């Protein structure tokens, strides 16, 4: 029997001599020059979950139609203005052009508008909106006038002086009319009194008022095509910073450049993967250490056990890294799940070991004595651990089935060893408790029994507190917030430039893309659809007819140059009679804003006192971006017609570059007061366009189809697994009273933890949903260690108790998972909380439920 030939086969190699040991150090030396051989850290984040070969027949058409964007880079530059934003943009752009022509990285692209864009950034509007701000400059023209001709900061005081004079005091205008500017000044001259990096911005004034203090100009770049053994980005990723900061943009525009997307997604993750594994390395280490030492207090066993737990190590990593060379971030948890689980063993030997020398004089016979006694339970608990690994192998899910396979030869080579080698390391080094717990000894154990009547009481109506429970649908969001790759991510959900909740779907022409983009417009949930045709404004002639009219009026009065600035001490003098002027004006006009007034008296008398530079600082702060914002004004309203045979190259790549028929990227309908935060409208509109539309797949929206497939994989996974523990037991404990015995109070406390994890609110994701079958495989374990250890009486788990090594081991496997909670990354957080409270459950619900497991 299965005892029997597992006490001859240690048998037979007590009978081989320390060769067993120099035999064991040379295998495990070989295994360690595999490891260090290939390592091979990989962090894929689409191979993790497989998708049937329907959607894998269309990604591969987005592949093969479109590679310039499944793995480009997105840059985003922030300045206090837009115009300084739109500055540094172009001149980003300009700067990796310089760049890549030399053929060192891929081509730019920019995505808020090239050349003929910003020349025609007018003809994108309906013909009301523009023929209003066109009439409305058209009216400012002796205002518009009066101030680009002078645009010095003296110049502007000045001219501000001259129409607060005679205008507002005649009649004709009032205070109230120019109060949001006059405000919106006094708080760009205190915040330049203020020393710190301020800018005034002119088109949020006359042009449209929907500008935001988050001024963001977005610029996107494709990686390197990898000539050589290059790590095909990381390079441009390099040389976008270095030169952004070569090109001094924190003083000339005074902005601040930065980058995401999933290579650097990708980088910060390993990262922050990496950055936590040798404080929970040392945290392991030592709390294995002390666990021991409280387990045994020798020298002569605690280093022969360390011994073997770092060849379990070693050997197991080896036969991971030979079965498949990757982690995938998910199956890196081995490294501190071994440490955690396989100690059982020997703690288990370790403790039936003093009891036999308790007993047994000798030395090698209490060895070979304890191997035999634990013959059965050993096995059975590591059939049952290993099968609740493998039962995950069977499923779409590819992350946990390396981390099952992983985690099962594991236990294997762990059971292994503390079967060979370590008797054999025993040998070669031949080496009460707590006398405090009496009180609650006495009325704690006596009282588990009216617990069946209490807390299965207290736990049937529970059942419909269960359904209180979500599910994140997408990965993103255990993805470690706190760094910026996504932090800017998290930042641009206002801004629609980028739409980075937008689907996609080829055709098999334009037409047919214009159609389906219409189709799906009907939609009442779709908001806007884009493709090629968007990017061709709608009526030519007759805009461009009134763009013309405005011009032929307004440009004589842009382009003629300013003079010089005066000294310094006239400026002083401009600025002490604007101050006379505007305090006359909020002492003896007072109104709805007087006070907006005042406070530009206070700002205007504050600014002059004694400072030179600062003011500087001042016309640097005001002035430039003026004559940027004419000049953009002027560049814009002079524009030419936008026609096909005319789009600049770069779109028409970007839109329908091969003989692979255009893609039109949808985007979900947003509604003031829906912003984008709120998953289940993107839910109903993933399902809404996927019912529509089939081939609408891509989209980061339409990922509901993986959230799919890992629930089923996860459902699937832990059938097997009952029927394999169930299995298993009954082929053990033959008649099936036992295997009710051995199961009914498992599943039960798997039912508690499920409820407990209802009531705490916290949701099931990808990387957190192990935790029921690998918990209940580790109960089983410890019912079918007890279902041994009661054996000769039902004692309370006091004073050393004979279940004191099953404590022990439950202790170890608590602090491993506490401290795998512990790791500064949510995917792995949220899997070590579920693991320690699952265990803090099914440790009672195994333990309490005596009359059902013996």
């Amino acid at each position: 029997m299965l005892t029997s030939v597992l006490v001859r086969l240690v048998a037979w190699s007590v009978r081989r001599p320390i060769w067993v040991v120099v035999l064991s150090l040379v295998i495990a030396a070989l295994s360690s020059v595999y490891v260090a051989h290939h390592f091979k850290i990989n962090t894929d984040i689409s191979k993790l979950v497989e998708n049937d070969p329907k959607w894998a027949a269309l990604g591969r058409a987005i592949d093969d139609a479109f590679p310039q964007r499944n793995q480009t880079i997105l840059a985003v530059v922030e300045a206090p203005a837009p115009e300084f934003a739109g500055a540094a943009a172009d001149a980003l752009a300009e700067g990796l052009r310089r760049e890549t022509e030399a053929g060192r990285i891929g081509q730019v692209s920019e995505p808020a508008g090239g050349p003929l864009f910003e020349h025609d950034g007018l003809l994108f509007l309906p013909e009301q909106d523009v023929a209003t701000t066109t009439a409305q400059l058209a009216s400012a023209r002796p205002l518009i006038n009066v101030l680009a001709k002078d645009p010095s900061i003296a110049g502007l005081a000045t001219t501000l002086s001259t129409t607060l004079g005679v205008p507002l005091q005649s009649g004709q205008v009032k205070l109230s009319g120019m109060a949001k500017l006059l405000s919106r000044s006094a708080a760009t001259v205190d915040d330049v009194l203020a020393g710190k990096p301020a800018a005034f911005s002119w088109r949020a004034l006359v042009d449209a008022d929907a500008a935001r203090e988050p001024a963001r100009a977005f610029v996107t770049v494709q990686p390197v095509v990898n000539y050589g053994a290059l790590k095909a980005g990381e390079q441009a990723s390099r040389t976008i910073r270095a030169t952004a900061q070569a090109l001094k943009l924190d003083e000339r525009f005074g902005a601040a450049v930065r980058l995401t997307g999933e290579q650097p997604l990708a980088d910060e993750e390993f990262a922050s993967v990496q950055d936590g594994a040798l404080v929970n390395g040392i945290a392991t280490l030592a709390i294995v250490l002390v666990i021991l030492w409280i387990a045994l207090r020798s020298k002569r066993m605690i280093a022969s056990v360390f011994v073997t737990l770092f060849v379990g190590l070693v050997v197991t990593a080896a036969l991971g890294l030979m079965m498949v060379g990757s982690l995938n971030m998910i199956s890196v948890a081995f490294m501190v799940l071994f440490v955690g689980l396989g100690v059982d063993f020997a703690i288990q030997y370790g403790v039936k070991y003093r009891e036999e020398r308790h007993r047994d004089p000798n030395l090698d016979h209490a060895l070979v004595g304890a191997a035999h006694a634990m013959g059965m339970p050993l096995t059975l608990a590591t059939a049952a651990v290993a099968a609740s690994f493998f039962s995950f192998l069977p499923t779409a899910y590819r992350g946990v089935s390396e981390l099952g396979l992983i985690a099962g030869v594991g236990m294997f080579v762990a059971l292994f060893t503390t079967l060979t080698l370590l008797p054999a390391l025993l040998k070669l080094l031949a080496p009460p408790g707590f006398p405090r717990l009496a009180p609650v000894d006495d009325y704690l154990d006596h009282h588990r029994k009216p617990i069946l009547i209490g807390t299965l009481a207290v736990v049937i109506g529970a059942l419909p507190l269960l359904a209180h429970l979500r599910f994140d649908f997408n990965p993103l969001h255990l993805k470690d917030p706190r760094s910026e790759s996504m932090a800017t991510l998290l930042a641009l959900k206002d801004s629609p430039e980028a739409s980075v909740n937008d689907v996609s779907l080829l055709a098999p022409s334009l037409v047919a893309a214009n159609a389906a983009a219409q189709r799906l417009g009907a939609l009442p949930e779709v908001g806007r659809t884009t493709t090629l045709s968007t990017f061709i404004p709608d009526a030519q002639p007759q805009k461009l007819a009134t763009i013309a009219a405005a011009a032929r009026g307004l440009l004589p009065a842009l382009t003629q140059p300013a003079a010089a600035p005066v000294p310094d001490a006239q400026r002083v003098a401009a600025l002490k009679r604007a101050s006379n002027l505007l305090e006359y004006a909020s002492e003896d006009y007072p109104g709805p804003g007087a006070a907006a007034a005042k406070h530009l008296s206070e700002s205007l008398a504050k600014l002059a006192a004694a400072d030179a530079a600062t003011r500087e600082r001042a016309e640097h702060a005001f002035s430039v971006p003026l004559k940027i914002a004419l000049n953009q004004l002027a560049m814009l309203l002079q524009p030419l017609e936008i026609t096909r045979e005319n789009l600049p190259p770069q779109i028409v790549r970007d839109w329908i570059a091969p003989d692979g028929r255009a893609l039109v990227q949808i985007s979900p309908k947003v509604v003031k007061g829906a912003d984008p935060g709120d998953d289940a409208m993107l839910r109903r509109f993933a399902k809404a366009v996927k019912a529509a539309e089939p081939g609408a797949i891509g989209g980061p929206i339409s990922i509901l189809h993986s959230a799919d497939t890992i629930i089923r994989a996860f459902l699937q996974a832990a059938a097997l697994s009952v029927v394999s523990i169930t299995v298993l037991l009954w082929i053990t404990l033959r008649r099936f009273g036992d295997v009710l015995r051995t199961l009914v109070p498992l599943l039960v406390s798997g039912v508690v933890t499920l409820e407990l994890c209802v009531l705490l609110g916290m949701p099931l994701n990808f990387a957190n949903i192990i935790a029921l079958p690998l918990m209940l495989g580790v109960g089983v374990a410890f019912k079918v260690y007890f279902v041994m250890a009661w054996r000769a009486g039902q004692t309370g788990l006091l004073q050393s108790s004979l279940t004191h090594a099953v404590l022990f081991s439950a202790a170890t496997t608590a602090t491993a998972f506490g401290s795998l909670w512990l790791s500064h990354h949510p995917g792995t957080a949220s899997m070590g909380r579920l693991l320690a409270l699952a265990l803090s459950c099914t440790l009672i619900g195994a333990v309490v439920f005596q009359p059902v497991l013996m």
